DNA sequence: GTTTACACAAAAATATTTACACTGCCCAAAA
DNA sequence: TTTTGGGCAGTGTAAATATTTTTGTGTAAAC
């Protein structure tokens, strides 16, 4: 795609700017960008005033141009200086480079993508100064990433699908400066798999876990747009969620989250060197029926009563909520006990917010979490394996859906 | 002021007509799509100009940016993406290596810079070895020699590599230091093994100095667990806060009796080396603090870890030296601040070594 | 006669700096 | 022995803060 006219243009620009090396070529690149912008601005001024430099007009020329004024631009190649013309009454408006605009490059989206990757504002400042030439302070990075706040509000009011077969609820704790004191806030991510087998984060909510109805409030938000029943929801049983869903979504079959149970009870305080009893814990959720699952749970409890005893106690306490997991098919069971669909989420946030220790205000935390969630969900075009079969099993197990 | 010529006016007009330029981004992408391959070919021809210091080739702006990205530990795909986004052409890993090869005369000048005659304190530290390849693999180790001089500025003096415990390697290091201009070292701290005794007694022996403190703690707590290192940290904190040397001996015997059943073979070495560690307590509290701070060593180790993760790609015969030099200069650029309460330390050093 | 360039300030838009209010993370240590 | 404090090193960003650009208008030079 090399046009001979482009070749002649290259030869002419090499001849006019006297390019003899690569350094000369880059200097001439900067000079050529500046000259082109200045020429276009002079053409725009000629179009605005309606006459060229020093040319008479029959009608009384209402306003005279009165020289140039300097301005330094921030471009992709580097920092360039140009001279822009000016009208006496200051009526002319530049088109390519508008008034007071010096960051003509399109680095905004790149800065936002770097901040979503987990880079600090000062890290981004140093990186941009090193690999671009011009300076962008940390507060400038903050004001640039503030531009997606209407996007955040539209994502919070984003219209969701009608039916969601499987839902997961996860919690991630951070520190937040509220009312002048730094306390602690837990952010709850509501992820869901749709009818086609595609998982996509549907909700992100700031916790404020002082009251229980706030939890219910989240469901009410779903009641605002997710008006259909959820065939299965998987949440870490905490803070009186049972009453919330049973009064909001009573049709939903509420089971204890298997992977959250594994994370919270058998591994919160676990012997690090021999964590590999999940291979036997698989024996619990690879059982055909719930009675065999209870028997294998008793067996592994007998196996693990030598270590700290409080591990298997939670299984005995919550088996009443864990029992509906066995009614599902093996392909359905797979979706339950796969911690990789949950851990990979949490760890991802952990690997994104590794450098952000304390978030000033709720909205900064919300910005960072929305950016991380978008960066993660961008690659989530893969559908679920053996889906459609799962849809048939769902419609058989739930005849009215 | 830029007075433009009518021929350049026609050039700009033809450019705008060819690329249909209406906004600034249109102009930038037009310049990219027009000059990408041109810049690529010019760069490859200018780097292959020798085979296609006395003669040090000049560096370009884009080459300086590539050097900066090389120092930041960026992946080859990532720097390729950045260059494609800015200038509009691809850079292969071999091109990256050929571009980075241009800072070698700078490394020569940095390794041959004239030094002062007397340096109060000198440390030599070792880090892990990402072995270079010219047909062999090595058991050798990377050493950085950093010294604090009569004033209060810290600066890395040398970067060396060798057989790691031959007396000849240490002797060559000290002889290079003496050739660069050094004539007497007041305090030297090296990794305690063979060879350094003879190297000191044959290279810089105004007085014997085997004062090793930060080297001993790391050498003894390397073969222990980080979970217990905090308890080891508390016990060694009790060990280095002793006012007298005999109190330090008592604390050492106590911690050895406490830890000889969980890790018997480590602290034994300490006892075996206690004859050498004794003169450390002769210093005042300030000299002790300046010695065992190790914060600069930890910063250097973190930079070298960022280099070992991402920069060990090409032959380290020049690449390892480039990476270490870039990390050291990145530290020393903003590492020019003077030292804390250096005047009292200087008085104590001048009274402690009076015949200077 | 006109037209534009240039030079001073003052206003306005923008981007840098300071200041949090902490979190981690080492120690120098007391009860 | 475990619990305090005390620097240091980070963070995102509100609020003073400095900087750069644009403007008002008066001249000096140019067409």
């Amino acid at each position: 795609i090399i046009t001979p006219e482009k070749k002649e243009l290259i030869r002419n620009l090499i001849s006019e700017y006297n390019i003899t090396s690569a350094k000369d070529l880059q200097e001439a690149l900067k000079d050529l960008l500046g000259d082109t912008i200045q020429n276009m601005l002079e053409a725009e001024l000629d179009e605005h005033l309606g006459y060229e430099k020093y040319e008479s007009t029959e009608e009384a020329k209402s306003n005279y141009r009165n020289g140039y004024t300097s301005k330094t631009l921030k471009s992709s190649v580097g920092q360039v200086e140009i001279d822009i013309p000016r009208d006496r009454n200051a009526e002319f408006e530049p088109k390519i480079v508008p008034r007071y605009k010096r960051d003509i490059s399109e680095i905004e989206n790149k800065i936002i993508a770097m901040y979503a990757r987990g880079m600090s504002t000062r890290e981004i400042n140093e990186q941009i100064q090193e690999i671009y030439g011009f300076e962008v302070s940390a507060e400038m990075v903050s004001k640039i990433t503030d531009k997606i706040l209407p996007e955040i509000e539209e994502w919070q009011k984003r219209p969701l699908g009608e039916v969601y077969p499987i839902v997961f609820i996860d919690a991630i704790h951070f520190s937040v400066k509220n009312d002048g004191i730094v306390g602690k806030k837990a952010v709850y991510i509501v992820l869901a798999i749709d009818i086609e087998g595609q998982k996509d984060v549907i909700g992100i909510y700031v916790g404020e876990n002082e009251s229980s109805k706030f939890w219910l409030s989240v469901l009410n938000d779903l009641k605002n747009r997710g008006v259909k029943d959820i065939l299965i929801l998987c949440a870490d049983a905490l803070s009186g969620i049972k009453d919330a869903i049973n009064a909001a979504f009573p049709n939903t079959e509420y089971q204890r989250c298997i992977v959250h149970q594994i994370r919270n009870t058998l591994k919160y305080v676990s012997d690090k060197d021999r964590k590999e009893f999940a291979r036997d814990l698989k024996r619990i959720y690879t059982a055909p029926n719930e009675k065999a699952g209870y028997d294998q749970m008793l067996e592994v409890s007998e196996k693990w009563e030598k270590k700290y005893p409080a591990a298997m106690k939670s299984w005995k306490s919550n088996w009443d909520v864990i029992c509906p997991f066995f009614k599902y098919s093996e392909e359905l069971r797979k979706i339950m006990y796969t911690t990789n669909t949950i851990e990979s989420l949490n760890s991802s946030y952990r690997r994104i917010n590794k450098s952000r220790t304390v978030f000033p205000g709720d909205q900064s935390l919300l910005k960072s979490i929305y950016l991380a969630t978008v960066k993660i969900t961008s690659k989530w075009t893969m559908r679920y394996k053996n889906w459609g079969l799962i849809l048939g099993q769902l419609q058989i197990m739930f005849e009215g859906r």
